[PDB]
């Protein structure tokens, strides 16, 4: 029986690293063993009254703080083995057909591609944890835990309870929007640009009040689309409520065979577009590396032949990142329960 | 990497310092001036006057 | 301060590892040419020769 392959689809889950392009900039690569990031108070006590005789109580010059991070490491790899370049590929038609060697080639990269996608999905990932809760724990079962923590204060992580929830309260006749400012009085600096887990935009946009903050004519200045926009796409850009953006992300990490989403099922996180994100990566440790001159690099990559009983060469991507913030008290998550 | 010598480190600190209590100052004044507005009689005291 | 990049502590531990054999093999050189001299047979044993 004769046949032919005429279409060969791939199927994709919808990733893209935005957390990672809006907030993390400014790579900086370090050959040093660990990387420190220092704050100074700058908390100055109201001058009190002092009577023009007595002149006491000299006040302490301010002095800062200091943390050390050590950073991670991550190398996935995959192999290949002249059993599977000799069956077929899902990819061929049964006519034209190629030498067991470009079959080879053609395996050879797509591991390239997955390599890449693992490494980008792990860098995400932190970058992500970074945000909502001020601290994020590496670990895995052959790496010893390393735990970084940037110092973010009580007061942020507003985390709704039995109290000032928006779910339990009346769907009309109420203003969302006193909330936000009040949780919003809780940063340092300017915010500008609001980040919605879908399942929380859809809570927030039902309000009534946000509607009429919509069709006034001079009432306001914000246009927002509340109509369906992206159905399909990672990141849905709406119109400017107000000063600050909106926006709805929902990303797709894959931790075993199952997909799952990036944010927390319906987190809200306020934060500041310009805000100061560290891209840190750290050194490579492997011999052959640092025999050919290389260190400090993201995605070093490599293969060899191990010339066992079925033959086989490899490949590896390896990388260590670690993702930092330089303020870790810019934003404020809110839970918007 | 690239450390500086004390004196430099004296002038910044005095510096700050200087700083510091002029805010201090700044910060009385306006405490002053917005309970002067908010209510009609405010008390001036403190721990020694 | 003025510290270094890997790259280069791996080629000076390099250089000074091979500086050592170098002289651990004059060494045994010479231990063996004045046996030579001194008396006029010598042995060469190992615990794996």
């Amino acid at each position: 029986t004769t046949a032919q392959l005429l279409a060969a689809n791939e199927q994709k889950f919808k990733f893209d690293p935005l957390f990672l392009r809006l907030f993390f900039r400014e790579s900086y690569p370090f050959t040093t063993e660990k990387v420190y990031l220092s704050q100074i108070p700058g908390l100055v006590n109201m001058a009190l009254y002092v009577s023009p005789i007595v002149s006491g109580e000299v006040i302490r010059s301010r002095g800062g703080s200091t943390s050390e991070f050590t950073p991670g490491y991550v190398k996935p790899k995959h192999e290949v083995n002249p059993q599977m370049t000799l069956r077929r590929l899902p990819d061929e038609d049964p006519q034209n057909l190629a030498d067991p060697a470009y079959r080879r080639r053609r395996i050879i990269m797509q591991n390239m591609r997955d390599e890449e996608l693992a490494i980008a999905q792990v860098e995400e990932m932190q970058a992500v944890s970074a945000v909502l809760k001020g601290k994020y724990t590496m670990t895995g079962e052959a790496f010893d835990p390393v735990e970084v923590d940037m110092g973010r204060s009580e007061e942020n992580n507003i985390t709704q309870s039995g109290g000032t929830e928006w779910s339990k309260r009346d769907k009309s006749t109420y203003d969302p929007t006193d909330d936000i400012e009040a949780y919003a009085l809780n940063a340092s600096g300017v915010v500008n640009i609001i980040v919605f887990d879908p399942k929380g935009w859809a809570l927030f946009r039902s309000f009534k009040a946000v509607k009429e903050k919509l069709d006034t004519r001079r009432g306001s200045n914000s246009e927002l689309e509340t109509a369906v926009k992206d159905l399909g796409k990672a990141v849905s850009y709406k119109g400017m409520y107000g000063d600050v953006a909106i926006v709805v992300y929902s990303g797709q990490y894959v931790e075993n065979g199952v997909k799952k989403n990036f944010l927390p099922d319906n987190t809200m996180v306020l934060g500041n577009t310009q805000a100061r994100g560290l891209r840190t990566y750290g050194c490579i440790q492997d011999a052959d590396a640092q025999r050919e001159g290389i260190n400090a690099s993201a995605r070093y990559p490599k293969n060899w032949v191990t010339t066992g009983d079925p033959a086989r060469e490899f490949t590896m991507i390896q990388s260590a990142p670690l993702m930092l913030l330089a303020d870790p008290d810019e934003f404020v998550s809110v839970q918007l329960a």
